[PDB]
């Protein structure tokens, strides 16, 4: 049986969207941009912020010098981590609290493999520390998703190899990295997305200890 779980935060464990658009709009507001509502929020799901920034500064076709592109991208964090402050155990995603439950008493070892930087914080707001063996430190990392290189640093934290784990994760890039890996992906979401040569879910509540170890044998 496998001997770890190797969790994504966002998309799997909870998700910040509400407050990443909220900022993102603000700045717009502020800047004096037109444009940044929900539906053109999407287009900057799952972007870099740089690129997210450079996305709303075509909008309007504007020019900017690097200190005023570093400044905007400050400030545009700024809000968000102000907003974050809310964050509570009601944002986490059904069944995964259930599931960290049975992986621990099972003895099964929970690691985080995200690129957030606020990650330790918002499982600390979400009351989910003490369910995480470790939390692999993404600015440690030489490469991002899809490059495995998170969710290797997470596996080893953990004193496992890849190959003994399993991967959760909502992205495309993110279902490549676990692969790379070695470790077993468990995609949520739709093979449209993520491919149909992995295992996807429909939502969270569909990942059960029960569930990943009927995969983990097949
Ligand atoms: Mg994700």
């Amino acid at each position: 049986m496998f001997k770890a779980v190797l969790f994504d935060l966002d998309g799997v464990i909870t998700d910040t969207a509400e407050y990443h658009f909220r900022a993102w709009k603000a700045l717009a507001e502020e800047i004096g941009i037109n444009g940044v509502d929900r539906q053109f929020n999407e287009q900057l799901k799952g972007v870099s912020r740089e690129d997210s920034l450079q996305k709303i500064l075509d909008l309007a076709d504007k020019k900017v010098s690097a200190e005023e592109f570093k400044e905007l991208a400050k400030r545009k964090n700024d809000n968000y981590v102000k907003m974050i402050q809310d964050v509570s155990p009601a944002d986490v995603y059904p069944g995964i609290l259930q599931l960290l439950k049975d992986l621990r008493s099972n003895k099964i070892k929970i690691a985080l493999a995200s690129a957030s930087k606020n990650g330790p914080f918002l499982l600390e707001r979400m009351n989910l520390t003490g369910y995480f063996d470790a939390i692999a430190d993404p600015a440690e990392v030489a490469a991002s998703k899809p490059a495995p290189d998170i969710f290797i640093a997470a596996a080893h934290a953990v004193g496992v190899a890849p190959s003994e784990s399993i991967g959760l994760e909502d992205s495309q890039a993110g279902i490549q990295a676990i692969k790379d890996s070695g470790a077993l992906p468990i995609g949520v979401g739709r093979p449209e997305d993520l491919g149909d040569d992995i295992v996807i879910v429909p939502d969270t509540s569909h990942y059960t200890l029960e569930f990943l170890k009927e995969v983990w044998l097949q």
